[PDB]
């Protein structure tokens, strides 16, 4: 549309906002205060990535969050963990000095030595077993380059393709190869058990993925570890990252287990080249779109924000297009966590992602999806197509819908409305596990168990809100979910 | 076509090879001496981009020079050669030594037309003396790089009165921008006269890149220039195409005017992005490319692409999504700036805009692409475009190599590109010029032959090469089109 | 669809049979035992043509009738008055002498003369305002053809254009000329309020319809003659039938004022060329369906199975072309009326609509009706789509619609669902109503006030029929029309 | 394109001269003379049938040159003529006295193969000696044009019980259907050998429609015999065409391979309507049309289209939609039997079906149909197609008139009416064999020039008859489709 660039976005559209916002927590916005204008630029889910700090660094910060949710009672803001995951760095050298590099210039298993510019150190215990000959290696975040030459027992010979200055150390990439460390270490399992689990937090997000049998395995833990929760099995959701090829290659079965996804652009970026990341991108959106379960978009979204006001224009589009693609979730991270401009980055983010939604053919969309879906279908989601198609047809204002599990709500969110999608439950935990599913917003009640009172409270709720008026028309879903009905708004 | 293999089996080289999607690089500091021109085009620049906002005639000449003579030591590449206006713009005046001044949130700031006054806190000039009839009750003014937000209290009759948004400290002759606003410059002056017609016309450019295009009036200035001085071309108006550049709100309104006027468009994302909200850019872009693709027109997608490449080797996860969704819009040309301009890594920047460009391309449904083509196209056309759209659906139903035209002005090699064939375009032409022209046609690449006169010696000669440089094999099929005496499609066989 | 040539017609497509079948009454079916054998056949209506006959004679057919209806109680039987309507017929002669015509040869309004070879009589009064200089006009059905040459005041000149033999008070026709008689007279009027009214028909075929004002005029006749039903006015249903050119003009007025329509094609024959008549038949059908009233295609759909026991091939693709053009129902005048097969018409006529109804795309039938209603739609239409949709997505084998009015039922059948619509209703009124809607089976009960209750004895009744099996799905729509839901049977 | 207007508005003369649907009509006494067969030439008539199951070669001689004798007082005019094979069948044996048999519901009747006996109520002879080889138990046997219904009992070794299912009278040599089974008789006995090559081949007739094929063999048995047989073409094969007539339900289960061997099909829905329950007629009318259209062979729709009119000057109301929906369907050809070969009123149906048809081909939607056919043909297609289709697509595009092909066999005018366009096909070509041929083919006309050796003379000679037969005016576009020395496509404008 034309006039779409020359009127400007209305209040309404923003405020009800779709695309869900991930924000990072960090120095920049670690304290109360901070998070609540986080909450009012539009945050959805808080995001605690363990990879640095301790336990009782991020149980301040998680005390400062719950503080602000308070502070908010009207709004609802989940709370993700991110664990450290598998990872690879070089050894020791002086240590004090650091050894330099040259182009056509080794690295062993034997992490106790002093590495010199002949010779390096590698955690990686499995290194030669992995790396073919051929096969590239990038240490430090691919500032040194190199390619398999030998392979040894306990060694593994490289030649290096460029003049590198570090390090001691440093991170390492595998490019097209399987990491045979494992998903969960001893620092994730402290972490998932004694913190998620004991905090009782709404999201784990996995980092690392390469199978479906890593997510059985953190399936696993959850039910073994039921001793903060007095023997009932937590409900927090498991969003795998795809931070590599092998994740790419097992994505269905990954996609199966897991609750949700998220495109780990980042380490994808390091792994598989610049040209294929908006490919995995789209196809991965794509699929997560058809089997109806949450995906988040993450990574240097909007990473110039961290020194300036304003984005730069490629990063305008970059948010826009995930959206457009079919991005449940959008993250940020140095931008909020460590960035000068934390309220601006959440605040921009909040806006182009509520344009893009006013750019999207709902109707075109249904069916794109609809198509999509193998017949015959279970009763549920047979509804839950029902009530998207009732609400564009008699151009209803809400769809609302009683769940006890939040599935129904994620039911409806995959055949994306142009309706908020008012999700009517009785405990706060669907209602935070709710803040990754696209166009939800949820109400906690006292109870369910009649229909007519729910409805009419949800009603009544969504006009104190400024959602819907005197006359207008309702779509609601829940049982005898095997019930659709358009109701008038008193 | 997005799936699996698409992630898993890497890009080929024949991929990058027969790229379609134009690229334009500013030419600088970083690469302005003949190694560098000669790395670019290895790299993959189509059109080397000549900024007139700054330098002098005789600084960009010796560039012109050196563009030249790295062409010559290409003879198998073809490069395009665009000059980019300088335009009307506003400046802020002076200041009290000169000596910046700290402005605060919720200041009363004045801002004077009387340029020759000195500055401070309280006041300062602006070079535009129509800015109170162009600012109305509420308008916001951005002054350097939109640092200083400031929104209109008071109109007077030589000067306005603004609300300082935000805490910042100005220098002296800052640039100005006045959002959702007509400026009344001229968008030819003096100086971009003497650009146009003692450089553009005198060396016998390709493209005017014409700055704040604000309605199809001012590309009717350019194009009354282009007749008017015909001083180095012997009496024959020159060809040079004219891409108007839309920066602001005034040139999106009149888009529609400006694109029929034009020979192409610019989506200026740089300076739209400092006259427009962000959330808007995308939407911008992606409707005046739909509008160029419907019109004939090609587009061309500019600014902040790459920008974090300027100083380093590899791009944000952002840009990297920037550039494929660019040609995923239908965009014809893509361009670099500061990233081959003044940035430590211009050959890595063109290749990595090469390489996603080209996996862009392959992820292209082209059927489809073709039919929403075709069907927003009014009908009846004239006979060359339904020529032309025969060609790539014979190409398509016979899965043909190559789509070869034999044109004299290259008009049917575009029309043939606006309707997207998956197979490669050969213009065949008698002139050069006619060549250059069309780098910055999507998907066209253009033999230069000393005639054009017999047909069936063109084709074969136009197979031979094509043949020889790995575009199409023996046995394969080619739609050729042409006139009788262009009106007519061919299907042949390679020899 | 190629095995579905060499496949037979199953039995349970033919019982399930969607489309309704007219049969007109006659001395070939008048008795009872024939009644039964033709309701054996598949009759859905019976049709009481009053062009010929007295009240005696039809009101002891209608008796026959009935008796064949409680003979089968668990079929249900509508009943149709067809009205003579207006007429144009020519005047006496010798009156025993019929007068030879010939070609480049005059017509009178005074109809008491005798009427010679140079000048003949006209029962229409308003003959010459009628028809201008030019226009044609039609005597004894098509087999003498003039041009009207001049205009009196109390005649019209006409030269002929073919040697005719006949003939004494024969019929006339005014091809694209408007007939200014009234649409009701005193025997139509006697007709409709005496003995449709009177005995309490379902259908009225009001004949010659040409304008939207007929119909009110009709509908008029209804409201103020409730002198057989104690005051009450009678739920009848007003079929217009379109038998010339300005009922096809005025189609859009006629179609919103009458309930249902008739394609006559007899008559329509005879006022406008061969040509038009498959255009006008699929344009009405086609208008039909979008308005959501029932159709008819009629007259000579199988008029060679009067004199044999099978069709021709051209009345053969005639049923299955009208079928898949979207006719609600199909009707036969003299292959059962006054036939020698009538049982074999009736049969024939059920199994190729059956067929043809297996050839439905229906999936894309649904959408090509959907699109063509304007959006936003009241919200029983929007529950009538949904049911429609909800059957397709989940494979249910009925959509059981609970109903006073019929009407719900009525927009179920606009949607054209592949399952049978089964509605619910307290009164067989509605039940004989909808013997005209596609796809229509009707369960009376003895209340329809609890929900839970009417669903449980259609789930048990369809069972017993045969239509349903345990763990079937079924579609359930009713008041909370404003609800939906799916049903198991158990 | 159904609408209002479209009933009001009444049939143009223009949509009758330029009816696409071709109008196959069998002579017989009704219009057997020279006198009516100008008459049927007139009212619409593209191809005269000649019946060899009934009459001698002396006598359809006699009716031949009067044919061809109607064509010379009408050279305007090109009329193709067809020769329909008697081909295999069954009769009962005689009786005795003869002196017919009453048949009772019930009985059990018994069919001996030994046609020498003397039949009664209790057993009849059969002419078709695997009688018991070819029918099963359950199977139904029909005699006498479907008048005695029976079914199998049980089978002998030379005979068959049947249960009579039906009170009749039957005579003697009456016909014998046989639902659901194939016949083991030769498609072509020496009767039909003689009628092929010393009538259809001799005399250089143009299509044999060929009686109760059951599969592609019979159809070679055909191609054999044509090739075998060149006495009277001085050794050059005939380009006879061989139209299949899908009888039986074999012919039915068998289509693919006898639409691909044929040149032709004829849905014959009489003696289908026997074979198989009338239910499935429609369906088998439609689907073989369709089969038709994308395998680009020119489908016949015959029997009983307007058997009314046998007896009576104005067709019944499931006729007016039997004619209209067999061109909806997408039919070439449609055809009269009764109507005009023994009818009383043969002219007024060949003019009742001209103006059905034409007024039908104005309700398609012709882009819709054109799409509908190319996207069910696979990709990729031989040169001569693409070229075929890109010329309808340009004629829609450009809004031309005309299609001009210039032809040796008729084979790309055969391509270009495969995809519908809603202009008229013009064949130009130098063998009035040729153009008789394509009297089968839905919206071809064609012209027969003393040589197509020079393009550009063919086409302004085209475009001047053309525009003198008022099928296109000064200023028009027509698509020109020809080979260099057939792959070229041209847009030529009329002068």
């Amino acid at each position: 549309g034309m006039d779409k660039i020359c009127s400007p976005l209305a209040d309404n559209d923003v405020t009800q906002r779709k695309t869900q916002i991930i924000c990072t927590i960090g120095p920049s916005c670690n304290n109360v205060e901070s998070l609540i204008g986080l909450i009012d630029k539009g945050m959805s889910v808080a995001r605690l990535n363990f990879s640095h700090g301790d336990h009782e660094s991020h149980f301040k910060t998680l005390q400062n969050i719950r503080e602000a949710a308070k502070a908010r009672p009207h709004s609802t803001v989940g709370i993700m963990l991110d664990t450290k995951g598998p990872e690879i760095r070089t050894g020791m050298l002086e240590g004090g000095k650091p050894i330099e590099l040259k182009a056509g210039q080794k690295i062993t298993t034997d992490y106790s030595m002093l590495g010199n510019s002949e010779c390096i150190s590698c955690s990686y215990s499995l290194l030669p077993k992995s790396v073919q000959i051929g096969s590239t290696v990038l240490i430090a975040d691919g500032s040194l380059s190199t390619q398999v030459l030998e392979i040894g027992d306990d060694f593994i010979v490289c030649k290096v393709l460029n003049s590198v200055t570090i390090g001691e150390r440093k991170n390492m990439n595998l490019p097209g190869c399987k990491v045979h460390l494992p998903i969960i270490g001893d620092k994730d399992r402290h972490d998932i058990v004694d913190f998620a689990l004991k905090y009782n937090l709404d999201f784990i997000a996995l980092s690392f993925v390469q199978n479906g049998a890593d997510v059985q395995l953190c399936r696993q833990i959850i039910s073994e570890n039921t001793q903060y929760s007095n023997g009932i099995p937590s409900s927090i959701k498991i969003i795998s990252k795809i931070e590599n090829l092998e994740g790419v290659i097992n994505f269905d079965s990954i996609c199966s287990e897991s609750d949700g996804i998220m495109v780990a652009r980042g380490d994808l970026g390091m792994e598989i080249p610049p040209e294929k990341i908006f490919v995995a991108q789209k196809c991965m959106i794509s699929k997560c779109n058809v089997a109806g379960k949450p995906v988040v978009t993450a990574t240097q979204m909007l990473e110039s924000m961290i020194k300036s006001n304003r984005p730069t224009r490629a990063e305008m589009t970059d948010v826009a297009n995930a959206v457009l693609d079919g991005s449940d979730c959008v993250m940020l991270s140095g931008e909020t966590a460590n960035g000068a401009f934390p309220f601006d980055a959440v605040n921009v983010m909040s806006r182009v992602c509520a344009q893009a939604e006013t750019c999207i053919d709902y109707p075109v969309l249904y069916h794109a999806i609809h198509s999509s879906v193998p017949k015959p279908v279970a009763v549920p989601e047979a509804i839950a197509c029902s009530a998207v198609e009732s609400a564009h047809d008699v151009n209803a204002k809400l769809i609302i819908t009683i769940t006890e599990t939040g599935n129904t709500a994620r039911l409806i969110s995959k055949y994306r409305p142009s309706q908020t999608i008012i999700a009517c439950t009785a405990k706060p935990e669907v209602a935070r596990g709710l803040k990754i599913a696209r166009g939800v917003k949820t109400y906690v009640l006292n109870s369910i168990h009649h229909s007519e009172v729910v409805i009419s409270n949800a009603l009544a709720l969504a006009k104190e809100e400024s959602l819907i008026e005197s006359g207008d028309f309702a779509i609601a879903v829940h049982g005898v979910c095997n019930l659709m009905k358009i109701v008038r708004c008193p």
